[PDB]
């Protein structure tokens, strides 16, 4: 029969779904469950193009379209299936979950995971000890309530909770390959409560992988929170090659009662497009964050970042950052790269630049405000102006030490002006008659 209204289960016996599997209720729902746990070796399943649907109001209890359980490495032959969970209830929806503790290599797949009154999930990871979860030309869509800032989710990769801290430590390694997050953000996060929990990803967004669109910004949320004798560690290694993302990257660190925790995110942005923002945001005493942004290869960067935690910028291989408001960072770096500040100030601590190129509006008050030192060679730009330069606007500063050599000409009026360094050691454009 050509549709299941049943619950059904995959597994070494039965690794065919032959059938769309619709399920409708009131009560929690796993539409598809597959059981590694006897296979020999990996577990080859195949949706034959088959969709799977859970649909049901349930308030307090889930909606699962497929789970994935055992102990054995499992891949999912997914191509044009639609996984959807779905159904207004406060507990969340969830396309997939992953618990198994082998690895899940997932081909093709849309997973669809709707929730207008709670959170809505596309692809959860629960294995207690970190699971290795690959996306081959895999789509997710996840839509809950927007009236939650966490309410849409495409990958959700939480160890511990609120009830049971982690104690403990567990790597997820996630790899997306030519697949695209259509709505629903990315959360990387570790909950110790007073235990050690130690949570590293490894995000891996690469052969022309897409998140969200310019019209819809996600969230990459990387998150650590302990408390008391407790203790949290959350790394997020992203590495993003040939793709494109619209997303905000957050790094939180949450202490209580003095418990040290620590976010860690290290990007690496090779061949790609990244449009979004950057932040770090520490509570408590012991909560400390850090942002190590690092562009290569001819990526370009639209977004700022700022926060009180810790942030590196560097820039290599003709990468462009386009500074789209106020930012700041610790260290800046730029070889062979361009700094866009056209539309915003950056502050810096530190600032390095190898055949560098800065792009300024010569009408602006936007400037490289650099607090510690300056060093290398830069070249400066602007488009002419109608009216003239203010040339008591610093467009570079430089703290001391600073052995910064800045050039450039611009236009303004009918003048050339000339950047010049001032006694105070700061640029300015001159104008040169
Ligand atoms: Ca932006
Ligand atoms: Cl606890
Ligand atoms: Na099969």
């Amino acid at each position: 029969s050509t549709v299941s209204t049943d619950p059904v289960t995959l597994n070494t016996e039965k690794t065919t779904l032959d059938q769309d599997v619709v399920i409708n209720g009131d009560n929690k729902i796993t539409a598809v469950t597959i059981e590694t746990s006897d296979s020999d070796k990996d577990l080859n399943v195949t949706f034959g193009g088959h969709d799977i649907t859970a649909t049901s109001t349930v308030n307090q209890d889930f909606v699962e379209g497929v789970k994935v359980s055992g102990n054995k490495n499992v891949v999912i032959n997914a191509t044009d299936s639609t996984i959807t969970a779905q159904g207004e209830g406060t507990y969340v929806r969830t396309a997939m979950v992953i618990d198994s503790t082998g690895d899940v290599v997932v081909n093709g797949g849309n997973f669809v995971a709707k929730n207008e009154k709670g959170s809505a999930t596309g692809i959860s990871l629960e294995a207690t000890t970190g699971n290795n979860l690959t996306l081959n030309g895999t789509t997710i869509n996840a839509q809950g309530n927007k009236s939650y800032s966490n309410g849409s989710t495409a990958i959700f990769a939480q160890k511990g909770n609120l009830l049971q801290g982690f104690d403990g430590d567990a790597t997820d390694n996630i790899t997306l390959a030519d697949s695209n997050i259509i709505n629903g953000g990315i959360e990387t996060i570790v909950t110790a409560g007073n235990k050690t929990g130690i949570h590293t990803v490894n995000l891996n967004i690469k052969d022309g992988s897409v998140i969200g669109a310019a019209n819809n910004k996600q969230t990459i949320y990387a998150s650590a929170s302990a408390q008391g004798a407790g203790s949290a560690t959350q790394n997020l290694n992203l590495s993003v090659a040939d793709s494109t993302i619209y997303s905000d990257v957050l790094a939180l660190s949450e202490s209580e009662n003095s418990a040290s925790t620590t976010t860690n995110v290290n990007m690496n942005v090779a061949r790609s497009y990244w449009e979004g923002n950057a932040y770090t945001f520490n509570s408590g005493d012991k909560a400390g964050s850090d942002l190590d942004i690092n562009l290569s290869d001819s990526s370009v960067w639209k977004g700022k970042v700022s926060g009180a935690g810790d942030a590196s910028v560097s820039l290599q291989n003709g990468s462009v950052w386009n500074v789209t408001g106020s930012s700041t960072v610790d260290a800046l770096a730029v070889k062979d790269s361009t700094v866009n500040i056209t539309k915003a100030t950056v502050n810096t601590g530190t600032f390095a630049s190898q055949n560098g190129t800065l792009i300024v509006d010569a009408s602006s008050e936007n400037t490289l405000d650099i607090s510690g030192k300056a060093s290398g060679d830069l070249r400066v730009y602007s488009a002419g102006s109608l009216d003239l330069i203010n040339e008591q606007t610093a467009f570079i500063s430089t703290g001391k030490d600073s052995t910064l050599k800045a050039t450039g000409t611009t236009e303004g009026g009918l003048y050339q002006y000339d950047l010049t360094q001032g006694a105070d050691g700061n640029f300015y454009f001159v104008k040169n008659t």
